[PDB]
DNA sequence: CGAAACTGTCTCACGACGTTTTGC
DNA sequence: GCAAAACGTCGTGAGACAGTTTCG
């Protein structure tokens, strides 16, 4: 449960409305419940050559990894508390991303409910739905209405 | 002669680092000298829905515009003077373009002396050839190297 | 089972120039 | 003659997913 000082999140709030992205998805898994997965992530893209300031959000921000994919890599951060956490606090300073920001601090806020209903896990992949539409969303494919494959 | 905010500093110039760009450039053109012109700008580049943006730092930093180049719009900014003024503040904030920007500040501060030497214009073409090469540059023409034809 | 990771890629949304036209 | 504006383009450097797997 770290506190971040205010100027570093001010920058990186700056530097995650721009190369940054929250993301909301809904992956389809057998072994879960309602055959799908809940899935958050908080990222920064940045070209290899400049993975030097990813690995510094590694430190900085004290959680996540960075994952190399060629010319370009990616810090990323998904683990559920510390995620909300830093969503918090980094939240009331961003500009483009702020929504997003705040959909998933609530889905994340409603995980354990959504795990024990049908309709509340269904409710939770509507704020999923959301979150993409404010992002440039170009390659969705489960959306909450694809999930609504679980009446039967 | 305008002071900005620190943390609207802190903001944008993690903002920059992500979408923006500082560029000096060498535009070949006959009215001038030295068969040249000394070009600098900053610039901010988004996604046009989303030019309320940078309408909005139009008014934030007080200078410059926006234009418009398809699905996309960039937030420009080239009087030397303001400029100077702007990175003057910004740049103890930036991260991955501080480099590139404190050059355009002595770039700037070096123009007047850069129109009487013509050693000096190429010496000054040369803090240009750094600025490229700390950007992704993949498509300059015009270098110090190519203003040597200030030889006759 | 389920939190989180490992792995790959579609379609840009940018970055970083260049070329031409003004205007004092 | 030089500063600032206009208008147009190369080649990504990002964003935003998808899909399958690890293992307490
Ligand atoms: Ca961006
Ligand atoms: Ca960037
Ligand atoms: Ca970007």
């Amino acid at each position: 449960n770290t506190k971040y000082n205010k100027e570093f999140l001010l920058y990186l709030a700056g530097f995650v409305d721009g190369d940054g992205s929250i993301i909301a998805q809904i992956k389809p898994n057998q072994s879960y419940k309602f055959k799908h997965q809940l899935s958050l992530t908080f990222q920064v893209t940045q070209k290899t050559q400049r993975r030097w300031f990813l690995d510094k959000l590694v430190d900085e921000i004290g959680v996540g990894y960075v994952r190399d994919r060629g010319s370009v890599s990616d810090y990323i951060l998904s683990e559920i508390k510390p995620l909300h956490n830093f969503l918090t606090q980094l939240q009331p300073f961003l500009k483009l991303k702020q929504k997003q920001a705040n959909l998933v601090l609530k889905i994340i806020e409603q995980l354990p409910s959504a795990k024990e209903s049908p309709d509340k896990f269904l409710e939770v992949c509507t704020w999923v739905d959301q979150i993409a539409a404010l992002n440039d969303s170009k390659t969705r494919k489960t959306t909450s209405e694809t999930v609504r494959a679980v009446l039967d």
